[PDB]
DNA sequence: GATGACGATT
DNA sequence: CGCGGTAGCAGTAGG
DNA sequence: CCTACTGCTAC
DNA sequence: CGCGAATCGTCATCC
């Protein structure tokens, strides 16, 4: 046969066809491998070959089946999006696969042109978890019998290698969870380095060699039961509501009866492959595509944002998006390709209206599109450039939360936390509306002056509501209003039942025929809605011709109606919900919301109100202000102890004259003999993420080596009236914080207040600038 | 019009489609910048708008069309050019006329606009290479058009310059006059410089402010006698034309051409084709065609001194996509990301017949094939690149770097202009490319005949030393640089003075097959086969061909039909240049060589030999060592005078209570007062890019921080005996600095050998270790 | 039935 | 997870 | 002769 | 300088 992406084994269709493995790979790259595999005259006999083995590739994400089948009775009738896949058609014509056949008897299975397939995917979660096990649905769902009798098959690649500097053999893994708890469980991974293979492509050379000489004892065939039915109509069938069952807990783990007994037969039941890989993948594509309530943000652009901070620190000078990407991905361990981070990136740096973001991340610096085309016209990742909106972050995210929070460790390295604390609750404050597994994804922004107004009560005890909203949370029921926002928005809002609805905005002229369009709803993009209006044969009866003068942000649409007004009221009909002349040309949209993130520590948690989000926030908010404000009163003590006694250096430094000391062992006795305290200075002058019991435990671990590396400009008096202004200063800074700390309802009420007020003016500045500043 | 990628202009086509524009524009990116201007309602009625504009992509780069015409007939186009996408589509929606030739104002009222607007990037390749293309797709077929002013231009800023509180930048459209302008500054400490890759990365308010000024700002093409011949230079099928039009620099318009063509915005086509195609066409020679000290282009020269930089504290791998990232930030790269990429992964491939024996990377991954010539390779997404550092440390010493002549970038330092490296690289690689006038392929050297001619140049105790540098003198060789046979298990034979390449094949007669197991050198597996099925002849005898090639072996199975080994001897004639099996299977290649490089100065220079190219990187190497040791000379004498009253201060230190002084001033009159030379210490510490005499001049003029930045731990008796130690093995280091330059055959000759030395060491590795060194 | 959307992925 | 179009020069080949 | 390949560095 | 095939979960509309 002629397939593209497919090299045949040289018996495949023969004489010898049932000896034949096909094996699909996952694209051209990982094919690359399997070639370079296949063609080693150094590896023999056992070694695998073109003599016997085939490539095919599965073009990424192959199609799930199950979803395009309609059951039909006297039969199972594809789709044409099913029958016409170039993939899917690719590899049932290389094999000779018949949808009519059952293949059960060793005569039916010996016309087909392969002996069986073997699945060569990645060992990420995409690859195993995903692709796998769509192809393993699509022969359930066709060819059962296949699965029975050993057809379908894998090769088990790792996912990470850990290499030591000694040992010529590395540690494998073929699960990030097992790697990270090894990770952690380890006393400290100085001397070794881990790599991550997101494909086949990156094994190198000697490792090829490695997994082809154990090429057979890596491949596993997969196994059917009465249980695997089910749970491929759970993963993959139409009814998301089991798949929101199923992804209420987490991976059940193979007990070491079942783990030992599979490896010694290589043999995977696929009711346990959908329940440990599949059912991983699932998890794992809820933390992609779902934000956490805390932060609003996804992993992606949390990875953007935390790289964002370090990148731009220095100088936020623009750096092009292409560049950025690469930083990001480099320093915030990214294991998935760059076209999706680069893209995320300049989403996140995106500011027109309808935006996902009404308080972007990034400065945008060229053309990151427009309204009209809902922001798909940006230019290339290859000439705009991004720049840190930092005023807003600053406040937003202050860098001395930043310490405190909890870190996520990839690589076994820490990277981006895992969540952010922002001073507004950054959830329910943006747009968003994104699928994931199980669960849909989707956000109205509310209104930043009832944010305010309710936030600000919550912590302002002189406020009037102060007494009388601590007392409503408690009982859950709800005084104040979250209504969503009017922000870049020239229409108006109505609320009726359950839903909140959005309008547009039209005048009509009767000196000559025509309707100006100057708003349409929410999120609506310009070119789409006159593409559907004119695709309406009903209303485009009785239009001659669309015209289209809207500006860039703003929006003017001339519509050209003989006199056929009357008719469209007659032909449509008019409520107290929408007018007929609204009906006519769509100016109306329903805010479904769909209020599903991620838990802090991992997880789906469903909302039923933004109210919620909002509530679970403020304790997360109101805890972190305490440990900022607990912590640097420790750190305060300690560096002032440390500046004390080096003024104290300074002051007998003349006398105390240590260029007659031989060592700097002998040195460090002689400042002990005089009184000064050991002390670990590295730690006092960085704490960095150091917790409050790390500080007070390790503060001793001294050297002295505060004074010993101490320059000599610090021996000039001014610098030691600098010295004792910081002690001073410090000082003084030591009695605000104990009051800060003994402050009502809660430690830091007041600093919560000023940065609540720091961070509205960043909004303000931001809005009267386009988010240019 | 359903033109693709275009938006139609209202009156297109009516009443008033003489008034309407086409602005033609590089791509998609560029496209929506376009739609950005031409949709606002508050740049006044001034601003253009899509009521008499449309918007088309030319795709890129346009097809040349003058080497796609038989045309003596008149215009016949071939298929190519006649299913262009791009152009076509132009005509589409224009309804040009291939039969018209548009002299009276019927033909030209019958067009479906008034004028095409290239809207192209401002980089030479937009208003250069594309705009003059553009030019002569018109010229060619249509000259009345381009004489009555239908092709147009928008002249945009390539670089805009901000500083601080001034808000109008100063606006430059050359990259030359740029760079002249950057070094007559002062200081760039407060300005931010900004290249323009793309109309796209234009921010709001530029765009603004360049649809506020649209209309003065399209210039109109004009025609003269001088153009037809110009056209025929530089797009026509005479290379030797362009050889000879790019042996000059660009000559720059006066003062009254530059003054005419702003007064009336009209530009003759032989002027634009002097200066901006020109000067694409130089600067292309430079990108594409390497230079003869280090065999490089520019983009690979960025890759490596991007690598070192990278690299250097932690040879920690990096994925190419990270790395192709770092190097476009740090080293300035005005270009696409796609080739950076791939320039990155063809430097550091390593397999038989690649074009890099001594590759500057180490491949972690898939890097790709012989049998596929390399195109099988990884994504940048998971192929991982890593500095082979043994190699670099070797080949390119990191004393030289600081002494080489550096390309400043937007004002800013990036790559040096060139590399000199310890061999001559430029004969020990292989390479093949096209570029603007001339191509460029050069066959590498044996390593061995390389290390044989430095070496007796350099060692006055060889025997060939006298005799070598009397050869060079005169033009005359007397020792061998015969083709590398490295990874290459076939035969070389030399005729006259040519090399010719032969496979190896086994025949067998007891199963008529012949066993194909070596190709000529490097000749793709995968290609030769299909090369040899698409030729009738040969398969007359051919029944199957079957590949069983290894890694990096060849073993290509050829059976016959019955009885055709016969009969193969007289079809295919046996001469003593080929057997009757090598014509037969095209086991035979010519080492054909173009040895045409880029000069340090930034010429083409033709080379006649392999000999030519080494006896012309010789001095550049000799200096080069004589350099480095004199300015080593110059900066051991200041850090001797620097620690030296570092000592005597630590001797000094306890009589001098600096406890008891109040401010730096006081601290810096009471050591002057004891004799403590003020000095320059960041540059006697740090030299970094100094000159020698800029060296000389400023070292001894500065202040007293290499005292008052000492810590109290130097003051101890042991870190000051570590200090008069290190004083006293720089002094010893001093005397032997001057040895070397007082040496023969001239200064730092014995250094020299040491480094090849340690080159031969490092590629024996490299070369043991499959180029892993692992 | 058939055909669209998003963000973060292959 | 992949995909093309274009220039430039000069060799080869096939037709 | 015409037309089609092939490379690296670009759009 | 550009091009595409796929998943997932609700929502929409045209015939
Ligand atoms: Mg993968
Ligand atoms: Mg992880
Ligand atoms: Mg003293
Ligand atoms: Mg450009
Ligand atoms: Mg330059």
């Amino acid at each position: 046969v002629d397939v593209d992406k497919y090299t045949r084994a040289r018996n495949a269709g023969g004489k010898r066809a049932q000896d034949c493995m096909l094996l699909a790979a996952e694209g051209d790259s990982a094919l690359s491998l399997l070639r370079t595999g296949l063609t080693l005259g150094k590896s023999n006999p056992s070694g695998p070959s073109f003599d016997f083995c085939g490539m095919i590739s599965l073009g990424g994400v192959i199609m799930n089946a199950c979803k395009k089948v309609t059951n039909i009775t006297t039969i199972m009738v594809r789709n044409e999006q099913l029958t016409n896949n170039k993939v899917l058609q690719g590899i049932v014509q290389v094999l000779g696969l018949d949808f009519n056949c059952h293949y059960k008897t060793q005569e039916e299975r010996a016309k087909l042109r392969y002996g069986c397939i073997v699945a060569c995917v990645d060992q990420d979660l995409d690859g195993c978890g995903k692709i796998l096990g769509l192809l393993l649905a699509y022969f359930h769902l066709f060819w059962p019998q296949l699965i029975i009798h050993g057809f379908v098959k894998r090769l088990l690649t790792p996912l990470i290698r850990v290499y030591e500097k000694g040992k010529t053999m590395p540690v494998e893994f073929y699960y990030e969870q097992e790697f990270d708890a090894w990770a952690k469980k380890q006393t400290s991974l100085v001397n070794h380095t881990v790599k991550y293979y997101k494909g086949l492509a990156a094994h190198d050379t000697h490792e090829v060699k490695s997994m082809f000489k154990h090429f057979d004892n890596m491949v596993y065939t997969f196994t059917l039961d009465d249980s695997a039915k089910e749970l491929f109509h759970i993963y993959f069938g139409g009814e998301s509501e089991l798949r929101k069952r199923e992804l209420c807990t987490g991976v059940v783990p193979l007990t070491e009866t079942q783990t030992q007994s599979i490896h010694s037969v290589r043999r995977i039941p696929c009711s346990l492959h959908l329940q440990v890989d599949t059912k991983a993948y699932k998890l794992d594509a809820i933390e992609r595509q779902i934000p956490n309530f805390l932060d609003g943000m996804t992993r992606a652009r949390r990875k953007i944002l935390a790289g964002g901070v370090k990148c731009f620190a220095s100088n936020n000078r623009e750096r092009k998006v292409f560049q950025f990407g690469g930083y990001v991905a480099d320093h915030m361990f990214y294991h998935h390709g760059d076209m999706s981070l680069n893209t995320s990136i300049i989403k996140a740096a995106q500011y027109y209206p309808g935006s996902s973001h009404l308080y972007p991340v990034f400065i945008g610096i060229g053309s990151f599109g427009s309204r009209h085309l809902g922001g798909k016209d940006a230019g290339s990742p290859r000439y705009i450039s991004v720049q840190l909106a930092s005023e807003f972050i600053k406040t937003m995210f202050p860098a001395e939360d930043s310490w405190l929070l909890p870190y996520v460790f990839e690589d076994g390295q820490r990277a981006e936390p895992e969540y952010y604390v922002p001073v507004l609750p950054l959830a329910i404050m943006e747009y968003g509306a994104n699928p994931s597994e199980g669960w849909k994804y989707t956000t109205w922004a509310r209104q930043l002056e009832d944010i305010l107004a309710l936030v600000r009560a919550y912590v302002d005890k002189d406020n009037p509501k102060h007494e009388l909203l601590h007392y409503a949370i408690k009982h859950k029921i709800t005084i104040l209003p979250l209504r969503p926002s009017n922000y870049n928005f020239k229409g108006h809002l109505k609320r009726f039942g359950q839903y909140y609805y959005s309008y547009g905005t039209y005048d009509i002229s009767e000196q000559r025929n025509i309707i100006t369009i100057t708003e349409l709803p929410l999120r609506v993009p310009t070119v789409a809605y006159i593409e559907s209006i004119k695709k309406s044969s009903n209303r485009m009866t009785f239009i001659e011709e669309i015209i289209d003068y809207s500006s860039s942000e703003t929006i003017e649409i001339l519509v050209k109606l003989p006199n056929s007004l009357n008719r469209i009221v007659e032909e449509f009909k008019e409520t107290e919900e929408q007018d007929s002349i609204e009906n006519f040309l769509r100016l109306r949209n329903c805010l479904h919301s769909h209020l599903n993130f991620v838990k802090p520590k991992g997880g789906i948690i469903e909302f039923n109100s933004y109210y919620e989000i909002l509530y679970a926030w403020l304790p997360y908010r109101r805890e972190l202000y305490q440990k900022r404000l607990m912590r640097e009163h420790a750190v305060l003590k300690l560096r002032i102890i440390m500046e004390t006694a080096i003024v104290r250096y300074i002051n007998e430094s003349a006398e105390l004259n240590l260029s007659h000391y031989e060592d700097e062992k002998e040195a460090s006795r002689i400042l002990s003999e005089h009184g000064f305290p050991p002390l670990n200075h590295t730690l006092i002058i960085s704490p960095e993420f150091a917790s409050i019991e790390e500080l007070n435990q390790k503060a001793l671990q001294g050297c002295y080596t505060y004074i010993l590396s101490l320059q000599a400009r610090e021996l000039l008096i001014a610098a030691k009236t600098r010295r004792v202004e910081k002690i001073k200063k410090m000082q003084a800074r030591l009695d605000k914080v104990e009051q800060l700390l003994q402050e009502s309802p809660f430690p830091g009420a007041s600093v919560w207040l000023e940065e609540i007020d720091a961070v509205e003016k960043a909004i303000i500045k931001g809005r009267n600038t386009q988010w240019k500043f």
